[PDB]
C-alpha cells in the first residue's frame, strides 16, 4: 500500500501539501512545512514588492471553516526566489512557488526571473488567477478575456510547464468556458481547484458585528463550508481537461475528505483552513487516515481510484 | 411576542416563510404551509406546462446541508394560479407565487395571467432568475444583459410590484453590476438572496458514488454550507438597493441564524433545507428562538436591528 506519486517530473512521498497562504509566508514557515510529513509545499502568493496586507483582524476561524481578507501580505518575490534558488532542500520534497501579481505586467516580470531557477532547481510555478485586477472588474479568473491574456503572456514569458490556481465556479456554462480557456495553453500542466469561495460574510450574533476588519467584513471562505463546491470543481476540470493534472483544495480535514478529492480526480491534495487550525501535525494524521480507508477497500495505490467517482445510471 | 410586521401592503405575523420549492408543490403542501405558524408561504417555482422533473434520487440531505437537482417538477402554472385565485385563505397569511419559465416568453405569458389575480386577491410574484437561459449559456441572473431583458419584459407585461429570487454572487464587481440592473426597475420591490449555491458535488465515501442521479451528481447546495454566502448577499443587496426590501434565504436552522439574516438586512426570512428536514413545526421553534434572542438583547422590534450589523473600525 502506498501514497507515492510521480508527476510533473517529480516524486512525491504522498499527495498532501499546504494550500498557498497557509504556513508558507516566512523562511520559518517554509522550513516548518519542509520538516513536516507533507509530500510537497507551496510558498505564499507573492508580488514584486513586499506587502503588509490588509488591516487586522483579517483571518478568523470557526467550527465550519474560515474567512479571510489577508490582502496578499508577503515578503516579496525576491525573497521567495531566493528561498527556491538557495535555501530549499529539494531532497526533502518538491517546492511550488505561487505568484499573484496585481497586473499582467507584474506577473510577466516575476515569471521571467523565475524561469532560469525553475529550469535549474525544479521549482514549480502555481499562478494564482483567483485574484484582483482592476478595481470594479471581477477577479481575473471570472473575466475570461483577462484570464486568456494573463495565460498568453505568462506562457510566452515563462516558457516552461506551470499550473494555475482557480476560484470556484457555480454554473456549468462557466466550467465549459473556463476549461476551454485553459485548454488553449499547453504549458498549463496542472489546475488547482479551488481558491476560497469568494466574498462570504460571517457575523457574530453576540456582538452583532462582522469578524474581519477589511471590506466591511466580506472575505473568502474556506473549510467545511466549501468541500462540495471544491469537489465539483475538481471533477468538472478533471472531466474537461484530460491532458492536464488537477490538484484539489478545499475542505480537507481528514483522509476521508482527501479520498473524496482523489475520487473526483485530484492528484495532489492541498490543505488550508484545517492546517492553519491544527498545525503541520495534520499531515501524519491525513496520511494514516487515507491509508486506513485504502486498506479497507483493498486499494494499493492512488491511481487505482483517482477520478473513479461513480455516477448513478 | 410579537414579531408582527407590514410590507408590500400586506401584514405578516412574523418574518418566516418557506423557501420556494420546499413544502409547496401540491395543494396538500400549500395547505400544510398555510396551517403552519409561518408568517407567509411561497409556491413551488412553476412553468406553463406541468413537469415531472429530473430522475430520482434528486435531493439528498446531510448534517451540513443539502444538494438537489430537482429539474422544476411542478403542477403547472394553471394549478398555482387556481390555488392563488380560488383556494388560498388570505385571512391566514399572505401568499407569494414563484414563476420560473424556461424563456422570457414563457415568463411573460404567465405574468400577464397572474396580474389580474394579483390585483384582485393580493398574491405576490417572486420571479426566479436563478433559472436556466438557453442551454450552454449561464443561468439568467449570471448573464446581466439577459437579466435586464427579463426584467424589462416582465415589468411591462405584469405592471405591478414584484420581487426576484437571486443566485449568490461571489465577487464585489458582480454585486455592483447586479444591483445596478435591479435598481433600473422600480416595480422590483423585493430581492430574495439567495437561491442554492450552484453546482456542488457530494460524494459518498463508502459507495465511492455521487448521491444524486441528474447531471452526474452536480446540484445546488443549501443549508449550513451556505449561511455566510447568504449573509453576504443579503447585506450586499441591502446596501446597494436602499429603495427595495431584501428577503433572506440560506442556512437558516435557528432563531439565531434568522437574527443574523435580519442584522444583515433581511425583512422576511425563508427556510428551505431545514424545513425540508424538520417539517413545518420548525416555524414555532424559530419564532420562540428569535423572540428569546430579542428579549435577551432588549430588542422589542425587528426594525431596531434590521440592517444594523456593525463593521470594524
Ligand atoms: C489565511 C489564508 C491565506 C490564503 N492565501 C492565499 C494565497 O496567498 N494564494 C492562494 O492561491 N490562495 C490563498 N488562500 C486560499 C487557500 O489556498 C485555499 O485555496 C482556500 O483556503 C480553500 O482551502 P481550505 O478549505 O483547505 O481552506 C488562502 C487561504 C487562507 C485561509
Ligand atoms: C428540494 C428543493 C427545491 C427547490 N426549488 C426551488 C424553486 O422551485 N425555486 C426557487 O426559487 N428555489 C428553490 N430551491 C432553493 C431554495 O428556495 C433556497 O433558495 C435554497 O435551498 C437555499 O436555502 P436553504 O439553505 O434554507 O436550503 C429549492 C431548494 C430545494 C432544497
Ligand atoms: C490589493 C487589495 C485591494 C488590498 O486586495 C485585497 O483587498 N484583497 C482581499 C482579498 C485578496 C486576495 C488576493 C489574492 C491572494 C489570496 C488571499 C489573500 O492574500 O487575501 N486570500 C485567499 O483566500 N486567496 C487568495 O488567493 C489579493 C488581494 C486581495
Ligand atoms: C430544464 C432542466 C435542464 C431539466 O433543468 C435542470 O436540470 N435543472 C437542474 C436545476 C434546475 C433549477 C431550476 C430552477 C428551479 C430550482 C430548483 C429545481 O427545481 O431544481 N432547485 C433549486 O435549488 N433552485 C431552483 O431555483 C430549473 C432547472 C434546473
Amino acid at each position: 500500500m502506498c501514497l507515492k506519486l510521480n508527476l510533473l517530473d517529480h516524486v512525491f512521498a504522498n499527495p498532501f501539501m499546504n494550500a498557498a497562504g497557509v504556513l508558507c509566508s516566512t523562511e520559518e514557515d517554509l522550513r516548518c512545512m519542509t520538516a513536516s510529513s507533507s509530500g510537497a509545499l507551496v510558498s505564499k502568493s507573492c508580488t514584486s514588492a513586499p506587502r503588509d496586507g490588509n488591516p487586522e483582524p483579517r483571518y478568523m476561524a470557526f467550527p465550519l471553516g474560515s474567512i479571510n481578507s489577508m490582502g496578499l501580505p508577503n515578503l516579496g518575490f525576491d525573497f521567495y526566489l531566493k528561498y527556491a534558488s538557495d535555501l530549499h532542500d529539494y531532497s526533502k520534497k518538491p517546492l511550488f512557488l505561487s505568484i499573484s501579481g496585481l497586473s499582467v505586467e507584474e506577473n510577466v516580470a516575476m515569471v521571467r526571473r523565475l524561469a532560469p531557477v525553475a529550469q535549474e532547481k525544479g521549482v514549480l510555478l502555481e499562478l494564482n488567477l483567483s485574484c484582483p485586477n482592476v478595481p470594479g472588474k471581477p477577479q481575473v479568473a471570472y473575466d475570461f478575456e483577462a484570464m486568456r491574456t494573463y495565460l498568453q503572456q505568462v506562457s510566452l514569458a515563462y516558457g516552461l510547464p506551470f499550473g494555475v490556481k482557480m476560484p470556484p465556479y457555480f454554473d456549468i456554462a462557466h466550467f465549459d468556458t473556463a476549461a476551454a480557456v485553459l485548454n488553449e495553453f499547453p504549458l498549463v500542466k496542472f489546475v488547482t481547484c479551488v481558491n476560497s469561495v469568494g466574498n462570504g460574510l460571517v457575523i457574530d450574533a453576540e456582538s452583532e458585528s462582522v469578524v474581519i476588519k477589511p471590506k466591511q467584513g466580506f472575505g473568502g471562505l474556506g473549510g467545511k463550508y466549501i468541500l462540495p463546491t471544491a469537489l465539483a470543481n475538481v471533477n468538472a476540470f478533471y472531466r474537461r481537461c484530460p491532458d492536464k493534472l488537477v490538484f484539489g483544495c478545499g475542505g480537507v480535514y481528514s483522509g476521508e475528505d482527501a479520498f473524496l478529492h482523489i475520487l473526483a480526480g485530484a492528484s495532489m491534495v492541498q490543505v488550508g483552513t484545517a492546517l492553519q487550525e491544527e498545525g503541520p501535525g495534520i499531515f501524519t494524521r491525513l496520511e494514516d487516515e487515507l491509508l486506513e480507508i485504502m486498506a479497507r477497500k483493498g486499494y494499493r495505490t492512488l491511481e487505482e481510484f483517482r477520478g473513479r467517482v461513480k455516477t448513478i445510471e
